[PDB]
């Protein structure tokens, strides 16, 4: 169903939420998965569809670790209870994607695709538009 | 016109105004496109004017990019 890749950005999501000590999976969960890393080479954070798009990724990188810092610190026992429907739909999107785009296996694209096009910045600290054929275009282009 | 050196700057600059949402091409956009990339071949930044002439390429950047993120929104179609 997935690629490794896919499935990699996903299970960063679910891991980084237990390691921040997060309840409920968001879809800030998922963007935090996509700036895990440092490694310009992790299309999530530097060589972006984002960045090589239409926006700089460090208006992303905030947006997504002030929303990090602001969802309270819980036990660990929750931390990571469920992607619920939140998660659920990005990744049936993702599939609806794979449809869409005749992929085999799920990308890390089409997550990056699924997110942003479910995703908006919940708070007024920071603003951009899902830019959704820049990042279609990046995606294409790479790999 | 334009040579093709600057060309492609300044079509950067025009794409950078696009995707900043910004509704005017302005100075700010224009030395962001300007700023390129880290490849020392950029006139523009590294091996630029400015450094060679003792002053702080990446003062310069890091303005642009703080005008940047101030720079008023639109929803992309008025941009430009």
């Amino acid at each position: 169903q997935f690629t490794e890749r896919a499935l990699t950005i996903l299970t960063l999501a679910q891991k980084l939420a237990s390691d921040h000590q997060h309840p409920q999976l968001q879809p800030i969960h998922i963007l935090a998965a996509f700036i895990e890393t440092p490694e310009d080479g992790s299309v999530p954070y530097l060589q972006n569809l984002i960045e090589k798009g239409r926006y700089d990724y460090d208006l992303f990188k905030k947006v997504v670790n002030r929303n990090l810092v602001r969802i309270p610190q819980q036990q660990p026992a929750p931390a990571e209870i469920t992607p619920s429907y939140a998660l659920g739909k990005v990744l049936q999107d993702a599939a609806k994607i794979q449809k869409q785009q005749k992929d085999s296996f799920i990308a890390q694209d089409h997550i990056l695709f699924a997110l942003f096009n479910d995703s908006s910045i919940q708070q007024i600290f920071k603003e951009a538009q899902v830019d959704i054929e820049a990042i279609k275009q990046q995606a294409l282009e790479l790999r």
